[PDB]
């Protein structure tokens, strides 16, 4: 008994063939996006009919995950990484 969403990003995540597009950090608790066009086009249709990736981002945020924000203002902007504020 656990949303629709979290299935279906845990079904997104785990799922090799997306590897390229988002997968776990390196044997971390963080999800990377290399590059957030080429995941709204290949991956995101896959799991959600209606969407873009700001409502996915609202989605995530719901579910305590929060966008790294990690770059000093100084892969660009297409990259994100989240991690959730839920952690040991």
């Amino acid at each position: 008994a656990r949303p629709a969403f979290v299935n279906k990003l845990w079904s997104m995540v785990n799922d090799k063939s997306n590897e390229k597009f988002i997968h776990w950090s390196t044997s971390g608790e963080s999800i990377v996006v290399p590059n957030r066009e080429r995941f709204v086009q290949e991956v995101l249709p896959k799991y959600f009919k209606h969407s873009n990736f700001a409502s996915f981002v609202r989605q995530l945020n719901m579910y305590g995950w929060h966008k790294v924000q990690d770059v000093k203002s100084g892969n660009n902007d297409s990259r994100w990484e989240f991690e959730n504020e839920r952690h040991a």
